């Protein structure tokens, strides 16, 4: 009976979970709202954060320093790298990086600054209980790696180079921050995305043709995790 | 009194106030330490957040959320911009803004997302202390934009873009995303900056001599504004 927060950045990533959970309460606060339910016998406190690193990384440090949540699931969308990825498919993050975190010009590598390391890894029995809920509910899953950072990755030559330094599978602009909030914090962490875009020439328009179904794909996804914690 | 919060990014911002407080207690949290000292029988918080904008919104957030931190002043060093600020000169900020939160492809200014402004501003009274005193002392203090982001600006071409857009004074990696978590949690938000370089060309080389020194003058007028709380 530990207490889960369920995070997105976008209010499509969440409302898909408060419609399947009908009941909940609401309470205002960090100038946004945090809902919370008892799905199941399980205690949750979901939000959508905002988009980008500084307001997840708000909303993450809320529900554990403030609400107390013991395990964090981020749920949302992104755009793939991997081009066996296609849109709708889902992605776990092992591992996550900021590619636009440069202090490059006192010879760190990208996306380094002291005190800390390039990579932030999730938590390890979070994702091999997703493994376990993939094959349980045939459904197609593939493990990789998430390069964050705050822009809306939508050229070809940029998605390129960020896969190259990083070896991302997917770029967001969420993940890494998230992921680190919990590591910081001791709280189990799992990042789930699935695809709606190919962040390319033209993924504003497959974004926006795409996001609220593939929002809904990783919504349903983690509320079936919460099942088996 | 009220508890205040005083954060840096570096060693090098925070460290001078320690050895002035010269007694402390050290707490590990968040991957970092927190330190706690009364000065002037006023209960301080300290810590550096280490480099960028989730380290700083991570600090930021532990000393309201967790640490119940009322006041929060923020003490380090900065980019100079605006062409009449010389090395070793005060600025505080007025507004700051994201230059690197990007979602332009869908149309939004440079530095907006839906939910949020372009423009932080931090708290009037606390800006209106701190010019009583800059005049009490007779320290020099300039008010200003500060545009945040998390890249170290050591190029003209650059800083000239942020300038335009943004209007900004100064660059830094930390003051919008602290400013931010202040506004949010409605604690009061003072960014103080000393300059170490100009942001262009051999600005590395300029941070490096000047870092300890501008870092000392920002750490001593944050101090001296605990003494008027
Ligand atoms: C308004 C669009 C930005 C939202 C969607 N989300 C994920 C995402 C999907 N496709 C992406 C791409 N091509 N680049 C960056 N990020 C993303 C990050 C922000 O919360
Ligand atoms: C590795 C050094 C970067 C430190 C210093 N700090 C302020 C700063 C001074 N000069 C700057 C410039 N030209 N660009 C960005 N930021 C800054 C931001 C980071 O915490």
């Amino acid at each position: 009976g530990m207490k889960i927060a369920i995070l997105g950045a976008m209010s499509e990533e969440i409302t898909p979970l408060l419609e399947t959970l009908k009941d909940y309460t609401k309470i205002e606060h960090a100038n946004n709202t945090y809902y919370f339910a008892k799905y199941k016998d399980h205690e949750l406190v979901l939000a959508y954060s905002k988009i980008g690193k500084v307001n997840s990384t708000l909303s993450a440090s809320v529900m554990i320093e403030k609400f107390g949540a013991q395990v964090l699931l981020f749920t949302g969308v992104a755009g793939a790298f991997n081009p066996e990825l296609e849109i709708g498919d889902l992605l776990y993050a092992t591992k996550l990086a900021q590619y636009d975190l440069d202090i490059t010009a006192f010879g760190h590598p990208l996306g380094f600054v002291p005190g800390n390391e390039i990579f932030i890894k999730t938590d390890e029995k979070l994702n091999n209980l997703a493994l376990e809920v993939a094959k349980e509910l045939n459904i197609k899953l593939r493990a990789g790696i998430i390069a964050t950072g705050d822009e809306f990755i939508c050229d070809e030559a940029k998605k390129a180079k960020i896969r190259e330094i990083f070896n991302a599978d997917a770029c967001e602009m969420e993940g890494a921050s998230v992921a680190l909030v919990c590591d910081a914090l001791k709280v189990p962490c799992f990042i789930l995305r699935a695809m709606s875009d190919k962040a390319g020439e033209k993924a504003e328009f497959d974004f926006d043709e795409f996001v609220i179904n593939s929002a809904k794909i990783s919504a349903n996804f983690v509320l079936k995790m919460c099942e088996k914690l």
